C-alpha cells in the first residue's frame, strides 16, 4: 500500500506506491578528452600527477561553460558569475569510473578537494556543485569518463532545504539526522570510514547514499585514507547497481556545506554523496508539485542490494 | 549572450540562463466504458452521448481506500483520470474552444467533490502528452491528484509572494504585464514567458483578475481560458515542431487563509518538452534554461497558424 514519506535532508513528502528485482534500465574510439589530444581542451588547471605527461586524471575549465568566471567583479537578477569545471576521470577513452581501481577513485575525490579549496579563496562563491553522469539520458554529451563542478553564487533549493529540515531535526531531537544514518535508513554495506544506505524518503528508486560515519560538515576535508576507502564503496555501489539494474545510465552528485556556513549550523550539518541509477522520467505532477513518486521502497531495494554477488 | 541568474517569488528560486531554433481503438474510446475503473461523473450529465468522462485511475499513486487512516503519513487520496474526447486520434489543442472551457469546468466540479473532504489539502491537475513528457495512453486525457499534504512547490510559492508581497504591498501575478514577457491576450487572461522561467518555451497562462483558486472559474472564463490554452498549445506545435508537454494548474491550498489571499494567484504553467536533466539539477534543484523569455515571447508573438 502507498505512503508518504519525509527526511529531514530533503525536507520534502515523497509518495510511494509500488517487483523490485524486476527493475531494470530502459534505454568513437577517441576525442579531445584523450591523453596526447590536451591541446584540443579548454585550459588546464591541473593534472595528477602533477606535471607527469602521463596523467591519470585532468581537472579543466569546461569549453563551453554554464556560468562565466569573467563576471566576478559584478558579482529579480544577479550576473552569471561562477566557475564550471571537468574532471577528465581516465586516460584511456572506453573505461568507465566504476572500471577504476579504489586507489585510483580516491585520487579523483582528492582532485574534487584540491579544486574545491582553490574556489573557495573567491568570496563571491556560496556553493559548489560536485557531480557526475554517465549515459546520454541522464545528462552525459562525452563518453569519455569525467564528472563536472559548478560554482555557484548563491545557496541552491537542495542546499537551503537541507540546511532548515536538518536544522528543525537537530532542535527537535538534538541529533545529527545523518549520525543516525544506521538506524534511520536502511543499510546496505559499510566500508571503514563510510555506510551505504536505501534513504528512509529516497526520491528515485533505487537512490542510494554514501555517508562518513563521522560527523564530517564539509567533503573537502575528505583525507587521503578515507578518499581510498570512499573509493571503494562508491565502486561497490556502482557495481552492484550495474549488475541489478542491467548497467543503467546514472547520475551522482555530492551534498556538502555551504562555503559560508556557520558555526551555529555545523552540529547538523553532515555531508553525503548520492547516487541515482536514471530508471524512469516524471510528467505533469511531479513538475506542478515538486513532489515525486517512488516505486520501490527502500526496505526492499535494500535487501536487493544486500544480497547482489559480484561473482 | 551572456549568462544571468533570474529569480521570481513564484519559484522562488534562481534559475541560471545560459544561451527560433529550438524544437521537439483503446479502452478509454467511445464504446469501451466497463473496461475502465468507476465513472465519478460525465458531460452532458449521465447522457449516454458522452464528449468527457472522469474517472477513478486503474492504477492509482495513492488509495482512496485509506481515508480513514488519513515522518510517515499513510498514502490517502483520490487520483482520478478525465478523459478528454470520445474520440481516439484527437488531441486536446485540436478540440473547439467551447469543448475545452467543458473540460476546464469538469475540472471546476471535481476539485467541488473533492473539496468535501477535510483530509485533502491541495490539488494538481496536470496533463501529459507524449511518452516521454509520462504519457502512458495516446487517447486525450489529463489527471488529477489529490494530497493529503501542500506539496513543495506551492509552500515555496506561498513563501515567495508572500515576501513580496510584504514588501511592495502587489500581487507578483496581477503586474504580469509589467513583470513577464507578453505572448498574448485573452478577455481573462493573459499568456507570458516568464521572466525567471524554469524551462525552455516555459509558458504561463495567468488570469487578469486577482484570482486565489482556480476553481472559482464560471463558464464565460473557462471558454475564454479555453481559447488561449488552444491558442498557446497550436502556437508551440507549430513553432517547436509539436513537442511533446507537460501542463500544470497552479491553484491555492484548500485550507488557504484569509491573510494568504492577497497574494495567492492561480495560473497554468505549460512546459514543453525540449531537453533533460543532469546531475547539476538534481544536486542543486537549480535549473539552467538556454533561451531567454525575452526571446521567447519575440518567437511566440510572430508565430502564425
Ligand atoms: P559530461 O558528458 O557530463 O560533460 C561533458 C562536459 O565537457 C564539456 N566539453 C566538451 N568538449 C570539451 C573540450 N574540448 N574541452 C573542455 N570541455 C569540454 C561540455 O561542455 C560538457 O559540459
Ligand atoms: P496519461 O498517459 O497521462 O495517463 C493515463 C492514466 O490512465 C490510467 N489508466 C490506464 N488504463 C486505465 C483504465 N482502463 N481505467 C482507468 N484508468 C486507466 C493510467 O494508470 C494512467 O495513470
Ligand atoms: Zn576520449
Ligand atoms: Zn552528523
Ligand atoms: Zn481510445
Ligand atoms: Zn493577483
Amino acid at each position: 500500500s502507498p505512503e508518504l514519506r519525509k527526511d529531514p535532508v530533503t525536507n520534502r513528502w515523497v509518495i510511494f506506491s509500488p517487483r523490485p528485482t524486476d527493475f531494470k534500465s530502459k534505454s568513437p574510439s577517441s576525442c579531445p578528452f584523450c591523453i596526447g589530444r590536451e591541446q584540443e581542451c579548454a585550459p588546464e588547471l591541473f593534472r595528477v600527477p602533477d606535471h607527469d605527461p602521463n596523467w591519470k586524471l585532468r581537472v579543466i575549465e569546461n569549453l563551453y561553460p554554464a556560468l562565466s568566471r569573467n563576471l566576478e567583479t559584478q558579482s529579480r537578477t544577479i550576473v552569471g558569475f561562477g566557475f564550471h569545471d571537468v574532471v577528465i576521470e581516465s586516460p584511456v577513452h572506453s573505461i568507465q569510473l566504476s572500471d577504476i581501481d579504489p586507489v585510483g577513485i580516491g585520487d579523483i575525490l582528492i582532485a574534487y578537494k584540491k579544486r574545491i579549496n582553490q574556489i573557495a579563496q573567491h568570496d563571491s562563491i556560496n556553493y559548489i556543485q560536485v557531480f557526475k553522469n554517465q549515459g546520454a539520458s541522464a545528462g552525459a554529451s562525452m563518453s569519455h569518463s569525467h564528472s563536472q563542478m559548478m560554482a555557484l553564487p548563491v545557496v541552491p533549493p537542495t542546499v537551503s532545504s537541507r540546511l532548515d529540515g536538518t536544522k528543525d531535526y537537530f532542535e527537535e531531537t538534538g541529533k545529527c539526522c545523518l549520525c543516525e544514518a544506521k538506524s534511520k535508513h536502511f543499510v546496505i554495506d559499510e566500508s571503514s570510514h563510510f555506510v551505504s544506505v536505501a534513504p528512509f524518503a529516497a526520491t528515485y528508486p533505487f537512490e542510494i547514499w554514501i555517508i562518513p560515519k563521522d560527523h564530517s560538515s564539509h567533503f573537502h576535508h575528505l583525507d587521503d585514507v578515507k578518499a581510498v576507502d570512499l573509493g571503494g564503496l562508491l565502486k561497490l555501489m556502482l557495481q552492484k547497481i550495474a549488475k541489478q539494474l542491467n548497467d543503467p545510465p546514472y547520475n551522482y552528485m555530492i551534498h556538502t556545506s555551504p562555503l559560508k556556513v556557520t558555526e551555529s549550523q555545523l552540529p547538523y550539518t553532515h555531508w553525503f554523496l548520492q547516487i541515482v541509477p536514471q530508471l524512469s522520467g516524471v510528467g505533469g505532477f511531479e513538475i506542478g508539485t515538486g513532489c515525486y513518486i517512488n516505486p520501490v521502497f527502500p526496505e526492499d531495494v535494500a535487501k536487493v542490494m544486500r544480497e547482489v554477488s559480484l561473482t
